[PDB]
């Protein structure tokens, strides 16, 4: 593999790129099912220690369903339409009950819905097969047969998953991200997959990162009605596979010269995941949204923007014509650091002390007044002011791309220094505006002299 | 039972399991209608009733009037020149007069005409008898007994089909494709294909694709003369029948290698219907020239080339020995999409956005840069740009065949880049010829010394 | 409506602006039925005249219903129109659909029906033959006593009775699917109707009432089933998502030298012509002349016969030469005269000994044309006389502005100029010039 | 469930109107106790199976005391646990309070009394607070007499099975209770069922001191008041664990809400940087209070059922109900609405009640289309309004947005975008607050400056 990354010591920003795509562009929604023997209710004339238990479970049992019951009944949207789509259908009456008899010969099938949706059905827990056939004999007459002490335990086990799926969506009101182990085990979710209707590239990819998967998934809590508990699970399609990425790092530039208060600062205000996506570039702000495991990005792409191909220019010229790179800045001449991919940025700023060191020889370089950036070989943190930053580890190759740093080419008498969201334009027509006043108070004073 | 298999290395798709039938011949038969001669009322009442019959007189006599002006790579055929030999010989002297000899007794009879032409003929309209028996008789004396209110309605539906014979004529220079239910009424046009020299399974097929033969078919206008009006039926003869055709498509395939255009780019031009026909293959290359009813393909055979069977190959290995796959270059870096039986093809291009989508689930595939293929399993559209193209939704086995697309074997500066209709063996003709130049005036500038 | 035209003197083109979209960009299908009787051939042994044309229309609907049972089993790309519409079809084939449609019609004629593959459409009961011929046609004739029928009776079931022949005569020959959507498969009436009850914005009920014949010719009828007493068809509608945006027509003629011998001159000709319409941020392209219909200064067109371009397409009118699009062009060396009519104007492309001319319908000539590519207005122009062709200018009005420039045939060295180029471009034949100029310097450094 | 929307066109922005309000307002805080055994680690040779998991479930019971007393000493729960113009509260400032006055002397006793005959009491604490008090769980009752003849003596007598069994599940509350705190330095939101049961939580609502309409607000919406409700760590001495469990109280009900979208306002007329922009601010939740308007800014400090809308007032600002002429006219004499400006060319959609407000600019393919028919309007540069009339998805770039589907009517609200009155060449566009009327000041300083500057010259 290969994960580089480049440093622009003229924009003090840093693009690492050899990422893969693999953004959630659809969904596919699936109908779990717990089929329960809620007819049940205990009352016998039996009083042995194992009965008492097998009594206390049915309660458990019992109230679950109960509260199951009452518990039934940037750009913005919301993410789960699909699995509410076809929660609203299975209120539809019959609904329910074509899955039922679909799960009568086997644990798992394809139930066509009546708003022409096909949707994966499984029974996942068969408590009202378990309660009818080896429970209701024991605690329906009086006699009240004492059970054997395997069934107090295996009883017990069974139901302690309908008793956190209800504790779940006491706190959730029906709906959770991730989808959780007990909502469905991983050996279901891992069926699951491999009976979907995706490419085989797909199913060995939604497979190998499962744990991401569960973090992009949903779970509805849909109907209890004729004795059946359904929810949908609403799982991530990855449209986007493969295309390459890259990741922006930005830190403040700001002029070292003055000494006081006074300086100006300029920051690339665009960091974050970069994705080639559909002829565009997908632009994900909040690189809190983008889970990476080894090279791979997984993105939703419900929070991203779409951004023409040129934007990658800002990173080669920032000054360029094609694309009205976004900039911003202010007078806050503060040192901070930036760990980056297989790197680290530093911004030095007053009288802090910048340092880079390494755990076998302490303090390895010293950072002069300005913007600077270290490779991740030979350092493992770096440390600003009171702050230590241990720096990322991967492997990779690193590179320094020397350049005038930008904040020199701008006249501070002049300088917007306040501009919240500005770009390259929209700094340079802020400054004409001011010379605009320069000229005109200027020869104004020349009708005298 | 349709499949279908996409060869990834020539950006082309064959769609195999459909039966042919193929127009080998034509069948021509003579329709006649018998006509009253033109006798202007010559009566004088005016009751409404003599006036509405008088004015259906004038809509007969002017239609007589009418049909007395009307009587008077691939190959390039006479579509109608069948027919229209048998028209010719029924404007002959004493032609005319053989028709009415045999049909005094029956309203169908096989006529023997002096050049060899023994053509089935019917009589389908018998307009003399109604006039001359029930509305002339009160019409023509000198003062005329008002008619019928029964009669004044039969005779304008009577004339009805008398009249839109007619006006088909009159707007289409006196020959119709297709043949409607006023030249040749669906019961009749049942009754001639029972009376053909076609086997029984293709008096069957063509029974049942009664629409298709229509298409197919032509009407003549031959003759009004001698109280008689004539016209040639051109009825398809399908004598090669359910033998196996395959369709296929074929796509652009360019290098992305570069950007900004410096690709070359390569595509199979041998798409359309392919037959097997008496040994050989029957190409259609004109995939209108083709219908598609179920599984079932009706061609015709003048739109049609005869190739060997070794044109399959160019689906197996397009660098086979034996046939020189037809393929043609440009630099066309558009995007394109093919819709085959149960699939589409995609060739995106350059920066445009290309997607396969689910109606319920959203975009499922974003193609990158390059030939690819979707089959219609869980796939409802396909969009490239702003086209939104719609798959076909049939049951079938579609197979992906994974290769190397064989633009890129060749050298972007040894393609020829611009030829029409060349074949793998002519463009490396020209690699072999630009190749060997360069290597000689190279080593021509060796000796310099 | 303001239209322009400019003439690109340089490139031997002309673009009509100020045009307004209406591009189709998807489909909405309706259920049209008619509710059939299909009672037998009678038992009725009766001999008056009125109940002989009687028995006639009966076997004209018979057969009509049996018809119809057995109608039941270059740059661009390819689709299927009817695609949506034959999903609806196919829903209808389903048992129980049938059923859906006619307890929601028999009491009102006009609903809204949820198929159960999940789309909803408007279905309209258009023609009831079931309840004419059960109560005014059937009592009298299904008995071997047959009652004379009235004559006014007779007149009315023949007028109803045809609309269910004419749609089975049009479905008769088209194999069951129609275009343009005929009065007969869909009245007048009942088109604004579907037009109020279409889920559309006001707005573009407005566009669709407006140009109901346009609609017409962008729309399908699919013949799909009988069954249970209804014939049913379904009806495929455009929807302009894009509307209102530029649009504008480019016309291309071709542009050579006029030096004197003949056959020792280069031509060059834009081949980019067609219709463009501003879409979603790109310029969707129409080639094909057929695909786009006008009416008022509005174009209708089917996205589905378009290519999408990048906006710089535009750029090869100002500059052919432009750094970023590489503009669409043939050369040939086969030069004739030929005219191109162009919206408010003609381009007259004049070459060899030919006569060309620009004449009013009074002043007689009023332009004799120089050998090269120029342009006439359509304003006190009204015929265009190109050899022993006439053509006529369009007589619409609107401004058009001449834009004078070198033409470009005119940069180019005869002797190296690429004279096959089919499907070319700009740069392509600017590679094959430098190419050509570098053999012929390798030949002279490899003489020294 | 008559929810409506109108969109008004020139100011970007649509209002959802028909929603009830569920306001929360204060605080009820109730005590929960659990009895304890102050039973010594196990005291004898024991080597049988079931006498070592008896031993070990003692130890995970001892263990989780000594965790609990870890709490309630280091901290005990006492904590302090916003946008441009809100306030600062301290949630748990309620029943912290509460969990202080424990920590006094005998108030540990009166609830031991008052928990004596009953496990359900209202004590009046040494401040006149008086507070539901619960019993939940009785361990001490258990672990001494089922339990303890078996640990006490000198050579431990075998226990049952049975014994080993229903200690494990008794000991599993209050182990649980100690792991959610142990992770939240005892303090913890959701409630869970581990802290209280659906049972307790019902039984607790119908004790309150409420009325019956919020007793049937929070009866149904049990989760909406478990996400909105905090559980204190208190303290733990006197053989019993006490815990403080503070709930939403409801004071505002069932008045009128609604809800205002909006989005960018660029002038189209224009290419790349030439554009201006405007853009409303005042988005999020308002429902009539008091005769004022409470209002929402973050939409998710508020939750929504049907037709009903849960929002904490600790995130709310006052407002005079002439806000509201906002979304009528922009430009109105009474309030000042809040905009802000910039010149950032980028779309943007925004999903409505029952609509989708697109804000197409620069070259986006902005559309919005349906399961079976397609494309059904392509956006052009501005900002347009779609309902969700027979559509479900809108595209922005690579991005799908699936629209609501409620069952409502939508108004389309015709008006000319205000950005195009406003001179580009003059307008300001740092804003990132501001008011029309602070942006009339500055183009009436511009202006007014070129009147004086055009005199001298």
């Amino acid at each position: 593999q290969n994960i580089t990354e480049e440093f622009y010591q003229s924009t003090c920003s840093a693009v690492s790129k050899g990422y893969l795509s693999a953004l959630r562009t659809g969904w596919y929604t699936s109908v779990i099912t717990i089929e329960l023997s809620n007819i049940k209710e205990p009352k016998c004339n039996g009083t042995d220690a194992k009965v008492k238990l097998i009594k206390q479970e049915l309660d458990k049992y019992k109230n679950a369903v109960t509260e199951l019951q009452l518990l039934m009944q940037l750009g913005v949207g919301s993410a789960i339409a699909s699995g509410v789509a076809v929660s609203k259908v299975l209120h539809l009456e019959g609904e329910v009950n074509k899955i039922k008899s679909a799960l009568l010969s086997t644990n798992k099938a394809v139930v066509s819905l009546s708003n022409g949706v096909s949707v994966l059905t499984s029974k996942v827990l068969d408590l009202k097969n378990y309660i009818d056939k080896q429970l209701l004999p024991i605690v329906n007459k009086q006699s009240c047969s004492i059970p054997n002490i395997e069934t107090v335990i295996e009883f017990q086990q069974k139901n302690n998953r309908l008793l956190e799926i209800t504790r779940e969506f006491s706190v959730n009101a029906g709906v959770t991200t991730p989808v959780s182990t007990y909502m469905l085990t991983n050996s279901e979710l891992l069926s699951l997959i491999n009976d979907m209707p995706i490419t085989n590239d797909q199913k060995k990819l939604m497979s190998n990162n499962v744990p991401i998967v569960r973090q992009q998934s949903y779970s509805i809590m849909s109907i209890i009605k004729e004795e059946v508990l359904a929810y949908v699970v609403q799982l991530p399609l990855y449209g986007v596979i493969d295309t390459p990425c890259w990741k922006l790092h930005t830190s403040p530039l700001c002029t070292t010269n003055t000494k006081e208060g006074s300086n100006i600062c300029l920051t690339r205000t665009d960091r974050g995941w970069y994705c080639d996506n559909a002829g565009s570039v997908s632009f994900f702000p909040q690189a809190e949204t983008c889970k990476v495991q080894s090279n791979r990005v997984f993105c939703d792409t419900m929070n991203s923007l779409t951004l023409p191909p040129e934007v990658n220019l800002c990173n080669v010229d920032i000054f360029n014509p094609k694309y009205d790179c976004k900039i911003m800045t202010s007078k806050t001449d503060v040192s901070s650091s930036v760990i980056t991919s297989l790197g680290a940025i530093v911004s030095c700023y007053g009288k802090t002390k910048c340092t880079a060191s390494n755990k076998n020889r302490g303090i390895i370089k010293t950072f002069s007044n300005g913007c600077d950036y270290v490779s991740n070989k030979g350092v493992d943190t770096v440390s600003v002011g009171n702050t230590l930053y241990y720096v990322n580890k991967q492997e990779g190759k690193s590179l320094y791309v020397k350049g005038e740093p930008i904040i020199n080419f701008y006249d501070p008498l002049v300088f917007p220094s306040d501009e919240f969201d500005a770009s390259i334009s929209q700094v340079n027509e802020k400054i004409n505006q001011s010379l605009a006043f320069i000229r005109k108070s200027d020869e104004l004073l020349s009708a005298i002299g």
